[PDB]
């Protein structure tokens, strides 16, 4: 069954246990790697598309968006965690995408990083300090607008963790030389 439509439209129209239920469907069809890729990421776009286009309103969105960020924690939760420094990854003050953090963090999340999820638009002070608390070992930032990035002092992101990443479609070598990041196009960031 296409639960794609269905997850749509169950989320569109507010029902979330419907919701729950055609999102458990998919996950024992693929699995974990493959119903984020395949249904949640897909539906999220969609349901932002959707937003993109008046035919939602922002309690609708944010509240798909809720349940989607949800299951994707509880994808993540699914597999043990890696061993070693924690990685942080969220995007920019500012940035409400957050389509390619969640990729990130689940492209690492599988290749062993121990990837958390913070979910999107973080205040750089909050970052920093959960950064310092947890003794992470990176910082791990998705940039869809080059605004936010353009929005932030020189070097603001130079003390968030021992290494800091910047990618996303609003990201760039530039940015990141006078933000103090390292610059990353591919998510073959896996290797750091
Ligand atoms: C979905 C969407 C939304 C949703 C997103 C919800 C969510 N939680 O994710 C919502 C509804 C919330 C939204 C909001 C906005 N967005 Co919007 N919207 C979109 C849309 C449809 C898609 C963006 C998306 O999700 N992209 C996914 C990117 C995230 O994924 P990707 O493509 O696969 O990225 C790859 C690489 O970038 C890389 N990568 C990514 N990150 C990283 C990180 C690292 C480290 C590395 C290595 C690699 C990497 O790998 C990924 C490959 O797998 C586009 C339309 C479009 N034009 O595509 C916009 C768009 C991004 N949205 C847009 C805008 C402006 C907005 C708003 C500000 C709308 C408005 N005009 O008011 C609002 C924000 C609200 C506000 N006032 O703050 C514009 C942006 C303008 C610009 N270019 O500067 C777009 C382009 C729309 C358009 N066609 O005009 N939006």
């Amino acid at each position: 069954e296409d639960l794609g439509t269905g997850l749509l439209e169950a989320l569109l129209r507010g029902d979330l246990a419907g919701a729950e239920a055609l999102f458990r469907r998919g996950l024992r069809f693929w699995g974990p790697e493959g119903v984020l890729e395949h249904l949640l990421l897909p539906v999220l776009r969609e349901v932002g598309e959707a937003w993109h286009r008046g035919e939602i309103g922002v309690a609708e969105e944010h509240l798909a968006s809720t349940f989607l960020r949800a299951r994707l924690q509880e994808l993540l939760d699914l597999a043990g965690f890696p061993p070693g420094p924690p990685v942080l990854v969220t995007t920019p003050p500012g940035e409400r995408h957050e389509i390619g953090a969640m990729l990130a963090a689940y492209h690492l999340r599988r290749k062993g990083v121990p990837a958390l999820y913070l979910g999107p638009d973080t205040p750089l002070p909050d970052l920093r300090a959960l950064a310092r608390r947890l003794g992470a070992g990176a910082v791990v930032l998705s940039a869809v607008l080059s605004e936010p990035l353009r929005a932030l002092p020189d070097g603001a992101l130079k003390d968030l963790a021992p290494r800091v990443f910047l990618g996303g479609q609003g990201a760039g070598p530039e940015e990141a030389r006078r933000l103090g990041a390292e610059y990353m196009e591919d998510l073959k960031g896996l290797a750091e």
